[PDB]
Order: structure tokens, then sequence, then C-alpha cells
């Protein structure tokens, strides 16, 4: 669980987003070209570094089958497991052809349960969305980017962030849009939006930004006005009536009126099979 850094050896770059990037290395003690490949996040300002650390620690705490894997670290980096088969997004807009709405509720599930575990460690995750999910194998995703991730205290169960967030804004919760609340049930919220995602199959012409300049001053104002209003992304084409309407449970104005993810999962299962 402690990785030398010199062992650890450049191939490429995964992935880049806010003070962060994921890259392709090889561990390669032998220096030889036939060490194992791992994926390492680094940071590229003393607060991040601070929230850096909290994101180790809570993801080195995480055991599931269904969240990326925890392998160790480097000092300064954080060494994880490395599936190729990259993310859900991509994935699901590569494999359009073979992905049917059991594969799709399989995914569904897998998440859904990853979400679960979540919750009972107190982890509101912040930013689940495809593009953060990744493929395990054709039939296994697990969850990813802890980067946003929270504790919650023992006290609460919402947790308020001082400054806006820097994810597209169609993945958010209402109250997170207008109060930076952010809770289990707001992950509710944005799990509904993945749903709308799968469903898509990520497709960009039927994503939600371009739903929402469709529907119609700041856009982050505008967005609010229409969730207030009881406006809601459309049944993707093809769309199970079931799925779209627990899309829209996940949607509730309120967070109270949100299912639950353990609620959720049983739901699911019982689609995957009918
Ligand atoms: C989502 C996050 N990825 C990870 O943490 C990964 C862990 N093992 C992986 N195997 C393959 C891949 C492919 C998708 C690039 N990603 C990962 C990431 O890339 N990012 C982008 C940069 C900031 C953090 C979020």
């Amino acid at each position: 669980t402690i990785f030398e850094e010199r062992h650890l050896k450049y191939i490429s770059q995964l992935g880049k987003g806010n003070f962060g990037s994921v890259e392709l290395c090889r561990y390669d003690p032998l220096g030889d070209n036939t060490g194992a490949l791992v994926a390492v996040k680094q940071l590229q300002g003393p607060d991040q570094q601070r929230d850096f650390q909290r994101e180790i620690q809570i993801l080195k705490a995480l055991h599931s089958d269904f969240i990326v894997k925890y392998r160790g670290v480097s000092y300064l980096r954080l060494v994880m497991e490395y599936l190729p088969s990259g993310c859900l997004r991509d994935f699901l807009q590569r494999h359009r052809a073979r992905l049917d709405a059991s594969r799709l509720l399989l995914y569904s599930s897998q998440i859904c349960k990853g979400m679960e575990y979540l919750g009972s460690r107190r982890c509101v995750h912040r930013d689940l969305a495809a593009r953060n999910i990744l493929v395990e194998s054709e039939a296994h995703v697990k969850i990813a980017d802890f980067g946003l991730a929270k504790l919650l205290p023992l006290d609460k169960d919402y947790y308020v962030v001082r400054e806006p967030g820097q994810s597209p804004i169609f993945w958010y919760a209402p109250e997170s849009l207008s109060d930076n609340i952010f809770s289990r049930q707001s992950d509710v919220w944005s799990f509904g939006v993945v749903l709308y995602e799968l469903f898509t199959y990520c497709d960009k012409s039927c994503s939600p930004s371009a739903e929402f300049l469709r529907m119609m001053v700041p856009a982050l104002s505008r967005l609010l006005e229409l969730l207030e209003e009881g406006q809601r992304l459309p049944a993707p084409p093809a769309c199970p009536a079931e799925v779209h309407e627990l899309m829209k449970l996940c949607w509730a104005p309120s967070p109270q009126d949100r299912p639950s993810f353990s609620a959720l999962g049983p739901q699911l299962d019982m689609l995957w099979s009918g």
C-alpha cells in the first residue's frame, strides 16, 4: 500500500479535471516493462492538498465491488486500480448496439448498491454522473471520482458548500443550485440524471444540456425556474415507462420525497428481471 515514486512509470494522461489529473502508469520495480498498470491521481494550493488528503482517507476506507479500488499512495499521489474500459459515458456511446435495456438496468442496479454503500458510510458523492462511473467489465461498473466527496457529521444529514459548484449545472439538485445544499438525497437527484444518461446512451443530441437549450437571463437561474415549475427531462427514446417513472421519483422537488437508494435497488432488480 506504499508505492515508491521511482518505480511508478508514466505512460499517458487518462483525465483532467479541477486541480487534478489521473495518469496511466506502470508500477515497475524491475524496470523491464512487465509491471502492473495502475491509475494514479495527483494534484497540480494549501486547501486542495487538504481536500486531497481527505479524498484519499475516504477512498481508503471504502470496500465495495461497485467502488473503484484504492491500491495505495506514493509520497502526494493516490494509486488505484486501472480500468482500461474507461468511463461509462464513452463506453455507452461506443457500445450502444450491444447494450439492451437489461444491461442498462444491470448498470443502474450496480451504481445504486454502490450509492447505498456510500450513504451507509455517511458519504455524499456530490458528482455522480456517467463520466465518473468506470467500467470494469461488460457486465460490471464502479463509481469513481471522490474529489468532491464529503463526510456527513453524525449530527447533520446535509452539508453546505461555501463556494459555487464547478460541474455541469444539469446534474445538480435544485437545493444545491439555490442554496449549495448537498446530502445523500441530492445524490439521488443526480442518480436520476445518470439513469437518463444510461437510457440515452449519453447521446449528445439528447443530453441534459441540449434538452435545456431547447426548453430555453442567467442559465443557472433559468434552470431553477424550469425545475421550480415542474419541468423535467423527457423519457429517453424507447425508454421503458417504469424506468422513466423512477427518474421522476428521483427528481421530486423536496429531498424528503425522493426515494432512498435502499428503496430504489429492489425496484431496479425487479425491472431487470421484468
Ligand atoms: C474518473 C477519474 N478516474 C479515476 O479515478 C480512475 C481510476 N481508475 C481508472 N481507470 C481508468 C480511468 C479512465 C477514465 C479515464 N479512470 C480511472 C478521472 O479520470 N478523473 C479525471 C481527473 C480528475 C479526477 C477524475
